[PDB]
Formats: structure tokens, sequence, C-alpha cells
């Protein structure tokens, strides 16, 4: 019914692996000979016309031809009433099940080193438990497991169950017809079970209810897994989410930002400091109007390094006036395993509008930033960094000088909150290497350091 | 110096095909057989190793072997005392060069059919003039031309001018190294001339200083071409532009927007629309804040669809006030090609602020349209929407029934200015789909109904 | 200890074959594809490399899959106690031994198609009655047959017993090579058990205690099989009679003659009476002073026409005087399975000499043949041919009227007598077309007739 | 109209070689690597699809890139009105003709490496004079050689005047479709000019009008070449001919002698002295009732050692009684080039016949051998050995002791003479190695240790 496990000793490069699974499955990373080596595992296993030459001496470890090699699959049987696969695993095996009421099934692979003959032999066996193991009947050339399931392959470069092994889909298909096959693969329900490496990140716009591996850069005992479930809300703005997501899962570091005011800058400051900084990892993620949740345990669960900045925010609550909730501090706090706050109302006489109205609002931000130090304290343990008010009065703290060379006017962090874009635009124009080099030194803008390395 | 254009007469499934070119030239579309055979053809002129076996029945058009096969290559001669390579091209060939003032020079390749012995033989020919054309002196199996250039081809699938021929070098390479690639081709200055096949579009983040080909998807006799320059006032937001447009160069129909609040929407009206668009072409660009001239020359020279839905607008010139400037309307007169309007003052006492301000300049801006009828009839033409204030008020004259369920309170379009993002999202999140085919159908978001097909 | 028997239904074009063996074969004919099927034949029973890929729908006969494949392999296991080798096949087996006193031993292969799948399955079975036949032991890959035979193949164009497969061991060899060869196997005790596959003479000049096998130019439901094994007595002439027998072994027609005076006249006859009598069989073979009983029965056991040509004669005991035996009689009667006749006791007087006396054994001899008529009727059916006198006197009787035209004198026969190689060659340049044609006609030279074709 | 010479000078493994040739031409040896080499070196030449593809290091001569490559061919032009190909020949060429007087054009073939590409240029020259070769005209990829000349390559293993080059016909033929495959190459009119490669002696059964080429076993430096041409008086015995002297072109060492009697007691002693004769060379050759000039010729123009034994003998002239003339010492000085003797008339009585005749003959045989005593001398150095009276009679001057043993009776070289061959093999039954060894040695039988080697 479902695959659950399993477990590689002494094949290739593979010391002692133990890797979870799930029906449907998607590995990547930037090893690219232990990816090519879990596809071989699994057809040694499964498969008739790749098990018939046996293993030679570069097919085990580091040319050490005294070690056995062990390959173990496990597989959850549970639903023996309502399940239409669950029989044929049950009437084709009938000495292996010691009781109804086994919940559990293995495979399991062996092979010993004949010295002589320089071959080694392979001995399958299964049960229902690790201490009693009993071998496969079958005569001539066809053994019993070759009557429950089948092994399709497919690579371009060239009444049972079935399971198919794709192997780069990419190699020379347009970039349109990527998208239909994520949507063939991930929709309908013409494969149940499979297997998938790729190295594009448009496979990946449509995956729900699955899991991913992720193999390190270092030796190959390293592999990563989690599951991904996007939830039931959620799930008018699925598209967008996917989108963001499926490009920094080929990273190393990320960085989390609001919108694309700051893009500019970031864009600006790290061309001007060192240009090679998209080749060794990095990336800029977008979030906008969402909590940071659902990125940060997905990244979290596969060992990516993830760096989360904001701002201070205050809303007002519909209907009711004069009432105000903390959104900045409660999306912080949410990701620590803890409870929303209360709502602060303010009163504002009716008069008072314009800078005299923001002047008072910035005030009390400010006195909110100064009751929870201690909150702020542990924030910035686990790369949350919060701001006091927003990212223009940091800006104004590092190059106010050239900040009264351009705009001129007057007030210059009242001028770019008329519009965000355009004289953005324009700051970023007439800027000069100093002041991104003091931009990248100061502490309030300390997350950057964290991002290049280091 | 400079390479100029190549003819090509019935070869394979070219019929008369006429191709400028320049220095680095990258060549993309939907036509795969195409882009190999005009690979081929470009070595069956300058390669030795593939012209030594000659043509065969079917490199011919479609089997009619009774029709010449011309090929010519157009060089640019004008660098006569300064160019460290023209003098090559000048000490080799002593005799075509009719003056010392020709400024052109060309290469042929001819070929006519011997039915006898089955075979196509191949004569070279160059000149200075189309005219009087002489043959290549040469003498065993060395021409005179092989002496001049030296040709090398990379595919990862296996004193002299140099020249590169690259076929997908994409095909088991990391998301990261094609960034490297692409630094390592367009900046420096081991490569001066290449042609380049591609179907990946991390390769085109640093372009610049070239040529692109872009190939249908009908019958190959069809190519177009454009030179690409970023000017030294769009400089420092370049990382940027190239990033927006590497995406969109490999679509057939294009959306111009302004900022992610119109993503959410959109995506979630074509999602209950209908949910393959990305499919069949179909993309949406982010523009920002800059003008729309280096977008729209480069889609229009290549024939892709483009369609501009923007806003109107105004700014507070720095320094003075009460003076305000027409950017909107600017926006789309630049592209029709026109001069920038004159300023407009307005007068608005102090005490008057707030929401009684919004509407003064709401109305002075309802009062600018009304005298332009002229002018959005013709830009209505050339595919370009103007609303009268903003996105959000036409939002409203089409589910305003249904505004006023979900944030209660008053005026909802007022409620939504406060917070772009978050507001927009829970409007999406409490949406039918009765509600999304009522804004597909509205004339002022007739833009949909472009984007999707005829 | 030794092969006895090898029975194969329904394999490729064999449909039930029964061919007996021994430890040294060899085996030839017209038929290239059934000698090259007879060794896949023995690979697939013996041999791991080739039995993995099972039957497909080619391998069976004349593409009716419904039938069963059968290879059975007969053994004869006597010496119990002498023999090294009897120990390693009574002790791998241990069950299939009913009793300590048995003798022939089997190995069978059985083959049933599943159409399902397309693929037949190889089950191996062996014991020491056709009744009851059990499974061979094994777990894996490798069955307990492997652990006793280990097979090898020799092809140019590319503690346990060990079996050899030669092909074709003369695709670019020497000739002195090939005889080299032919003595390595042939002599030393290296090689034991092999098959042999040839289409050259010259690996035959020293076979001894062999088992030949003939394969007919129809179906290959023909195959014909004998045991050579030289005399003591024939010990000082064997080269002589292998280099004689070697090219007579590929022929469908041969004849037997005296000495080198018979060939002349012969190839002038035939040459002038029809010159392709080489390509269609035919071959003329020369005996000497031996007996007719070691080539006959030769060329008898494997299905070759033998004709038989001969002349009566008498030659005088050693010490007495005056007492003759008759030896060409006597060697015609010993092929019939008879005995030896009395000697014969002539008296001729001193002074009677020349030719009187040859005139007087003329008689004699005349009147022994005139003794017995029903034994030469009994002769000439089993294609054996006499002569009154000599071939001389057959050939006066055919064309005395030419004959007396070149010699003159008198009497030619003596002047034939007189030296037989010279003379012989006068005659055979002066003479006609019609000349011949008299001679391939007459009664007296009707075996002739029989050479050339029915 | 016919082929004269041809020249190769540094071509692997020819130095400095010098070959003539004709229309037809076989070529054979025991060196392998020359005789490819001999058919590559015709195609770079003639051939266009070889010819492409230049020379390499290895093709030179052992790897010193620093000396030329030519190849110049000779052929004869005398029929300048009657034959139908030399007008071919004089057509197409129009300016190298000085005169129409030439009656020799040459073709030629020159070579210079290029070190800078690792190329290897070929250039082509015809002309009818060694000084003054002009070249080649043609335009693009065909030369003008390529309209007269068309080739054909033929090997089992994978208006023009057409060449076929043939290598290895026998491969896995039957022993009768090579007498067929001969019968059409030397017969029929297909076929006019080829060169031939073969191991086997069955294609030469109807060699005429050709050439041979040996190739020696040392360095590929030497190679001969003999015109074999049969004449028309020996056109009775053709058939006899070629089918001894077809095996002993293969050899290195060949013997001559009369018949079988002969070859029965020489086997014997070669096999009781050393068994190992046929290996290294050695062979036996039967000659019969013909003059030895044929062989002697044939076998001394290709460098093969050979040895003639012969035995003193007297005949009648037909028609005259008591003259006889002497047959075994004219076939001795006929190959010296000398002139037939004068006929001995010697006188016997009627009364005296038998024993008395055949010692009176034997006298005069002595006297006669007395008599020429300078003439032996000479026929002795250049391997020409003649006896006395016969073989019998030397032999008993050897084995004297044993011949009394057997036949007892009395004057065994009588007994012998009765019938040669039934009493040859049974004195060769009844012998000892010492008696074997006894021959080997003694003077008389001097023949045989030349044959073994030196």
């Amino acid at each position: 019914m479902k695959f659950s496990n399993i477990t590689i000793k002494n094949f290739r490069n593979f010391e002692k692996v133990n890797i979870n699974l799930d029906n449907k499955n998607v590995i990547f990373g930037m090893n690219d000979i232990g990816k090519t080596n879990f596809l071989y595992a699994l057809r040694f296993l499964l498969d008739k016309e790749i098990r018939k030459f046996g293993f030679n001496k570069s097919d085990y470890h580091k040319h050490d031809t005294s070690k056995k090699i062990e390959i173990i699959l496990t597989l959850d049987l549970s639903n023996y009433e309502k399940d239409e696969d669950t029989k044929k695993l049950i009437s084709v095996v009938k000495g292996a099940r010691t009781s109804a009421n086994a919940d559990v099934f293995y495979i399991a692979l062996e092979s010993k080193y004949d010295d002589k003959e320089l071959y080694g032999n392979i001995i399958l066996k299964w049960g229902s438990e690790l201490d009693n193991l009993i071998d496969i009947p079958g005569r001539g050339n066809i053994n019993a497991l070759d009557n429950v399931f089948k092994v399709i392959y497919i690579n371009p470069l060239v009444d049972k169950i079935v399971i198919y092994l794709i192997e780069e889909p990419e190699i020379s298909l347009h970039r349109s017809m990527q998208i239909a096959l994520s949507k063939q693969l991930f929709e309908q329900s013409t494969y149940k079970y499979f297997f998938l490496s790729t190295h594009s990140p448009e496979l990946l716009y449509e995956m729900d209810n699955t899991r991913l591996i992720r193999v390190h850069s270092t030796e190959k005992v390293v592999c990563s897994s989690h599951m991904y479930n996007v939830e039931e809300a959620y799930g008018s703005v699925k598209k967008k989410l996917n989108k963001a997501l499926s490009s920094a899962l080929f990273a190393e570091r990320v960085l989390l930002i609001e919108g694309p005011s700051e893009k500019i800058l970031f864009e600006k400051v790290l061309d001007e400091v060192e240009p090679e900084y998209e080749l060794n990892g990095g990336f800029l993620l977008e979030v906008g109007g969402t909590y940071f949740n659902h990125y940060v345990c997905t990244l979290n669960d596969l060992g990516i390094t993830h760096i989360i900045k904001t701002d201070n925010d205050l809303k007002s609550k519909k209907g009711k006036k004069g009432v105000y909730e903390l959104l900045g501090l409660n999306r912080c706090l949410n990701l620590l395993g803890r409870e929303n706050l209360d709502e602060i109302t303010i009163d504002i006489p009716e008069d008072i509008k314009g800078k005299k109205k923001k002047e008072r609002l910035n005030e009390r931000k400010k006195e909110i930033f100064k009751q929870y130090k201690n909150e702020v304290g542990e924030f910035l343990g686990e790369r949350i960094y919060l701001s006091e008010i927003d990212l223009e009065n940091d800006l104004y703290s590092a190059i106010g000088e050239s900040m009264k060379r351009i705009f001129e006017n007057e007030d210059p962090v009242h001028y770019l909150q008329k519009s965000k874009l355009f004289n953005m635009v324009e700051l970023v124009n007439n800027l000069s290497t100093k002041d991104c080099f003091d931009v990248f030194e100061h502490e309030k803008f300390a997350c950057l350091k964290e991002l290049v390395g280091s």
C-alpha cells in the first residue's frame, strides 16, 4: 500500500544510508554520481534484465571485496480489507505471513563474493520479521517476485504493480512542454509510483503530496528528505508559492524579502561589492502578503540556510476605529512557536493629520519596540531581523549625507514614501561605490553579510 | 572585420533565406530541425572535415535533384590600415581585390548534380564583385580558404581566425554553472566570433552587443533578427532588465504590468477562467519604474505580440510646490514618437487634506482624461490601454456588489489603499467562480482577452 | 568416463535427431547452418553465459510456438573405482544415484513457452533413470551443474572437467600451421573432450581414435556417424592412407584405382566428354598395394558411394617354384565376407620363355575366369568390376583401329607393356574426340558411367 | 593496353620495391602484412573513396616523417589504332602526349608532410616522360583520372576500365566452389584486370597466362615474379600438370621423384629419422613421363630450392630392332642447355633371353656410365643426381644384410622387380629403426639430406 524506507549498505559510494520514501519521490542535488547510483540500487532489486549479470569488482565499495552487500525495502500493509493491491502481495506470498496482523513486510538482497571464479552472487529473501526471513520459491530463471512487480525505465539519451523510473526528461524539450509533463505527473492518476531526477525548476510547478530528497555536495553519505503537502488554506495563491520556491530549492543560501523595492537596492549593493554572488549559491526570494511558516519548514527540513528580515507594521481592524494590530511581531513570534498578542488601542484627535499623525505613529512603534527587547534578543538567534519603523529609516542612518544631494527638497525619507519605485530607481542611479561599501558594513544591514558566506 | 549577411538557396528546408548577422549571434525558437540545418549549412563552407563528403539525394530540397545549391557569405572590409585581421584577408587574396577601395568581400559555394555517378560536386569561389568571381587556387586536397579560417565544434553529446560553434551546452549542467558560462562568453575577449543554440534562459543573463535570431513555428522560410545593445542611461538596472526579458524571449505573447498587486488578481482570474495559459504561449512580465521603450523595440523586431496596460498618475516636482507632471500620459507618448507635455499647476488650501485632497486630485485627473479623447483612441490601436484613475477603481465597476461583503466597513476602494498586498490576498481568498468570470468579460479589462488568444 | 549419445527434439531445424558421440568428435559436410546450430545446442545445455538469455520465437521450429524443446545427454559411468573423474560426478550428485550399481547417467533440459510475457523458460534436471528425474539444487544464479563442467569457445572471427568447442580454425592460417595444429589436437593429451568443425582437409592427416559426423546436403533429419580407429598391421603406411582419404571424405562419389597409369587415361577421357566432373562431387582415389577393407567400411558408414575396378593377377609364392596365388580374386572375395582360395600350381618347361610364357599365363587366367561366372556376377552387384587380364586388353578391344596407327610396329599391347608411363603419355597425346567418346560408351568401361551420375 | 611495372618508395614497410606485372596477377607467400600493404598501395593511387583521407604518422616508414613518398605506375601504349582502350587514355589526356610516338605512359603520386597541421597532402601527376610531368587538371573534388578508371574491392569478411581487387575468397567456401571460382577467373572474359591474394591451393587449378608474385619470409624488400604460360605441346596433360605444382608453390624445399614406389620408401625413412619434415617446408612431387623443364624454370624464377634424382634408362625405338636411346641422360642434359645425344645400337642373339639379357643390358649401362664421368660431375653441381642402373640396386648396397632375411629365396633385387608395389609394401613393414638410419647416411642417397635443410 505504501513504501516506507530503504536501507543501503556497502554499495558503491554508499556506506550506511537510510532514506525515507513515499509513493511519489523526487531527487535532486549537485552530486550527479549518487543520483545515478540511487536508481541502479532500485533496479538490482526489482528488475530482471539487470540482475542476470551479477556484481563485479567495481560495484562494491572502494574495492574491498571482503564485505557483504545488503539492500532492504520496507512496505506498510495495513488496509487488509479495502485495498485492491494488498491482496496481490498477500496471495502470492503464503508462508512468510506468520500472522494475519503483521502490518509490515520486508524484501531483502544479500551478496557474498566468490574469489575462485571472480563472480558475486545475488540471493533474495523476504518475510514479515527481521529475524525469520525465508528464500523466494521459483524454478528456472523466474522468481516469485517477478509475478507482482513490473519496472519501466525512461531515458531519452538512447494485473501487476508498475513502477516508473524517469531520468532527466529535459534534455531536448522546449520550456513549454516541461510544464505539461509536470501537470501530467502530479495531477492525473495514470502514474502512482515513481522516482524522478531533474536539474530544471520547471518540472516542479504543480508539486503536491510528494517526497523530496536532496543530495549534499559532500560525500553521498548525507541525504535529506521531506514530505511536501500544501494546506487547505493557502489554496488560492498556490501557483505563486510554487513558482517562488521551485527556484530556491536549488540553492544553498536564501534570503527572504517583502517587495520589489528592496530588490533593486540589494542588487546594486551586491554588484558594487562583489558581482559573483549567484554563482556560489545565493538567491533572493520574495514572499509578499503571507506568513513565513510554509517556506521556513520546507527549507529547514532539507538543510538550507534561511535568513529573514522584516519591519514593524500596524493595521487597522475593519469596522472598529482606533484599534490596531501588531503584525510584524506576530509573524515573527508565530515561527518560534508562540501565540498572538492582544490588540493595542490608540487615540488621535480628528484635527491632527499628515506628518503629525505619522510622527505619533512612529513614536508609538518606538515605544512598542522598547517594551520587547528580550523577545528581539531571542529573535536574532534564529536568523530573524526586525527593524524599528521601516527600511528607509535604517537607510537614512547610513548614507544620510548623500541623501541630501539628489532629492534636495527636504526630509528625503518622506520624499521616498510618496512613490516607492520611481524614486528608488532615481536614488540607485546616482550612487557611488563608497556609498555601497558604507551600506554593506553598517550594523542595521548585517543580514547581507550572512548571504555571501562566513 | 565584421560579418554582414548570409544567403541560402535550395538547401534542405531553406527555399530562399536571407539573414543578417554580426560577430556574436544567438539562435533560438521552437523549430529544432531548422537550427541544426543552419549550423550544418555554416559548416559546408568553412570546414574541410565535412566538405570531403559531397551532397547526397536528401541534402537538396524535397528531392528535386535538378536545382542549384548556392551559399554566399558577405564580409565588410573597412579598417584597411588599423585592423590586425584585414591584412590576412588581403595578403592571401591577391587577384580578386580589383581595386584598393572595395570595402565589401564575398565567398560563394555552388553545386550541380551528376546523375551518372550519384554525386554532387562542390565548387568554391570568392571575389569582390557579384559579377566577376574567380576560382580558388589550390593543389591536392587543400584550398587557399583553409589557410585563413579554423572552425571548432562543441557538443556535449559525443595566426588564423577561429570560429566557434556551440550546440546545447546545458544537457547535463547544473543551474549555477550556466551563469558562469554566460559570463565567460559575453564579457571576456577569448571568444570573438561564435554561434550559439540554446533552450534554457539562464545563458542569457549578461547578453550585450549581440544579434538574436528567432525561428518561428511555421516553415523555416521565416527567421527574424535584431541587434541588442543596452544604453548607458539604463545602467545599474541592467541585471534586472535581463532577468525579466530572458524568459519572455521564449514566448509568443507577453503582457506588461506594473507591480505584484496585479499578478495575484490576474493569476486567480485566469485560473478560474482557463487553467492552461502558460502552455499555449502566454507570460506575465513585470516592468517597474522604467519606460517601456527597451522592452517594446526588442519584442517588436522579433515578431512577438506585446500588450500594455497602465494607469494614470501624477508626481510632485522636487523643490517647487503645487506643480505636477503627467507621468502616465507621457510614458504612452514616447512609444508613438512624440514629445513630452507641459506641466500642470494646481492649487489646494493648506487646511484641506486627506480624503478631500484625494477627491480633488481624482477630479483633476478625470478632467485631464476628458480633453484627450483622440490620443486615447490612437493609443488603443497599438495595444496600449489607459485607465482613468487606477486598477482598483476599474475593479469596483465590475464586482462592486461583492466588495461590500468581505471588508464590510465603507468605500472599500479606500480600504485597499491602506495596504496593497495583504488586503488583495484577503480579497482573492474570498471569491467565487462567478466573480472571476464577471471580471474576465467586462470592457474595462479587455486586455486579458488578447493574452488568451484570438 | 565417456559420452554416448545425444538427442535433440524441436530445436531450430532439428525435428527428431539422435546422434552417437565419443570423446573426440569431428563434424563436417556441406550444410553450414546445421553445423552452426549443432554447437549452440550444446552451449545451451552446458554453458551459462548463453543460458541466461532464454529462448525466443525463432529458436523453436518453424514458428510453431506450442511444442516442447527437449535436449538429453547420455554418459556412461562404468569405471567406478579406477576413474579419476567418475568421483567428481558421483560426489556432487548424491540423491539421483538410486543404486551403487548403475551404469548410465542422464542430463536433460526442457522448456515450455509463456505467451503472456513472450519468454521461454529453461528447466534443468538429471537422474539415473528415464522415468524418475529430479530437479537440480541451487540458490541464486548458480546451479550444481556449473560446479562440474567448464566450457571454452574458440573462434578466430571475433579440479573441473574442461570441454572445448572449436569453430573454423583455418580462416587466416597457412598450410604448415594447419598441419601443426592437427598434430597438437590428435597427439598430445592436453585436449581430451572437444567438438571440431572444419572445411579444409589438412587438419585430418593424423586422425586416430575419433568419431566422424557427416551432414548431408538435404534436410538435417539425416546425419551419419562412424568410429575411426586404425589397425596395428597397417602401421607402416599410415601417413599415405590418411593423406589419400582426407580429401575423399569431402566428396559424394569416389572411384578407386591402382596406379598413375589409370589416371591419365581417365582424366583425358573425362575432359573430352565433360569437363565439369569435380564441381559436382566426384573424385579419383589411388589405393596401391593394400586391401580395400579400410577405405570401403569408412566410406560406407558415412553414406558415400564407392566404385571399385580391378584386374586379375597372379604372383609367385616365395621359395617354392611353379606355385602361384590368386590375388585379385581373393582381394575381391575378402570384401563380401568369405575366405581365401587354395593355391594353384602350374608347370612350364624351362626352355619356353618370352611371349609364349605370357600367352600360357593368359590362357590360364582365362580358364580361371571361366570357372567362376557366378562369383563374378555376385561381385558386380555390389559395385565391384573385374577385368579378365588387364586394362590394356580392354583398351585394345575398345580402340584397336586407332591403336594400330601410332606405335605401328606390331602387337601394340606389348609395346605398352614394355614401358607404361611414357607410352601412355604418347598415346594420350595422339587421340581425337571420337576415340574418347568410344572409350566412354563401351561395356568394359561401365564404371565411369556410374561416377558421373545416374 | 598492358601494365608493365610498379615502383614503391618509402611507404610503410617498403623501402625501395620494384615489381613487374601484367593483366592478371596472383600474389602469395608467408608474409601476411606485406600482402595487405601491396593492395592499399594500389588504392591510394586509383581509388577516390580512400584518397580523401590523407596519410598519417604510421603510413610512412618507421615513423621518420621527413622523407617523401613516391608511387609510379608504368603502362605500355602500343596498339595506337586497333585497341579499343588506348583511345580512351589518349582522348581524355590531350597535353601530356608530347609526340604521337611515345609508346610509354606514367602515373605518379607524391606527398610531403606538413608539420604544423599534422597532415600529409597527396599530389597527382601524369606524363609521357620522367622529366616533364605536369599536374592533372580538375576542379572541385573530381580529378581527370577518375574519368578513366573504376575500382572494385571484394572481401567477404565484412565506358570505363574496371579494376578488381579480391582479398581471400576462401573464408567460408566449400572445396567444390573454389574450383568453380578458379574456372571463371581464368577462362571467361568477364574479368580482364585483377589482383588476387590467397592461401588455398584449389584456386590455382586452371592458371594460364598470368603473373605470379611470391613474398619471402624475410623483410618485404624481397619479392619475386614470373610469367606462367603453358606450351601447346603439353595440352593433353594440363589438367594433371597443375594439380601437383599448385601445392608445391606454397613450399620452400621441393624434391622430385618418378613414382609411388619411391614415395612409400621415403615416407617411412623420413618418419623414422625425423617426423616434423613437412612443418618446416619440404614436399615430395611426382613427375611421371614428362621432362623436367616446365617445373624447374617455374620454381627457379620464384626462388624455390629444387632437387632432382633420376635413374638411368634405355628405350627401344619403334619399328627398328636392336637400336636403343638414352632417355635418362638426355633428360638431364636438356636442362643444362645442350643437344640430344646420338643413338646407340646393341646386338643380342635370339637364344639369349631373361636374366642373361638383363645382365647384358646392365653391363652396357655401366659402360655408358663409365664413359661420361665429366658430365656427371657438372650434373651434380646443379642438384641433379643420377644412378647407374636403378633405385633397387642402390638400396641393395646399403641394407643388403637385411634384404636377405624377409624374401629369403635368392637375388632379392630380381624379386622386387616382378611386382614393385606389393613387395615394397611388404619390405617397409619389416624394417627396424637401425635399418632406416642406414639409408639416410649412405652416399648414394645424399638427396634426402638436402631436403631437410643445412
